[PDB]
């Protein structure tokens, strides 16, 4: 919970590539 150049693993990996 504290990874500023770094944003949370890229927005959690772009969505686990865009699957809810």
């Amino acid at each position: 919970s504290d990874t500023r150049y770094n944003k949370s693993f890229i927005n959690n990996k772009h969505l686990n590539e865009h699957a809810h």
